[PDB]
């Protein structure tokens, strides 16, 4: 399903975005919980990459979530952990942003990003969660001078610019945690 990042519209300028040779999809877990397990559930969520293996390296990705959810750092204090998609990338970091968002960044000397799970992280569902409740978890974009939102290759050539424009305008599959609705 084609869609943009949340937040501010990406400026693709005069690029013919739909001609992008590389068309990444970034997707976040769509998790359904039983009403029984939902309250206070600590849910493992994944940001994944498809369609970009061997074509990227430099990423800057802000993940934002329903303010009722809480980001749970792990036993080392890490906000997220890089997955198999990032296994060859030389630089990987996850860091605080706002009370309902965090920032991730990767880099490398060659385009050795892969498909698969880029980042894994844990969000906790509130104690009052009810059947039907849905909490969105999203990649968000805005224009920045530091911690830029990026998804591109080491040279940032035309192919890198096009794949980035594709990613943020059409290649985002947003996720959520939702509580199963009562069956009848």
């Amino acid at each position: 399903a084609m869609g943009p990042a949340a937040g501010q519209a990406y400026d693709a300028g005069n690029l013919d975005v739909a001609s992008s040779p590389v068309k990444p999809t970034l997707s976040i877990t769509k998790k359904t919980l039983t009403a029984a397990e939902a309250p206070n559930a600590k849910v493992t969520m994944e940001l994944s990459v498809e369609g970009a293996a061997d074509k990227y390296a430099a990423t800057g990705l802000h993940i934002q979530f329903d303010p009722k959810l809480k980001l749970i750092p792990d036993e080392d204090g890490a906000l997220a952990t890089a997955g198999r998609a990032a296994r060859l990338l030389e630089l990987k970091k996850a860091e605080a942003d706002t009370d309902n968002s965090f920032f991730t960044a990767t880099g490398s000397s060659t385009n050795n990003g892969k498909d698969g799970v880029l980042w894994s992280f844990v969000l906790q569902v509130p104690a009052d969660a009810q059947p039907g409740d849905k909490y969105d978890v999203q990649v968000a974009y805005q224009s920045r001078t530091t911690n830029e939102d990026l998804f591109t290759n080491v040279k940032k050539d035309e192919e890198g610019l096009l794949m980035q424009a594709w990613t943020f305008t059409q290649g985002i599959e947003q996720g959520y945690i939702q509580v199963e609705s009562t069956t009848s």
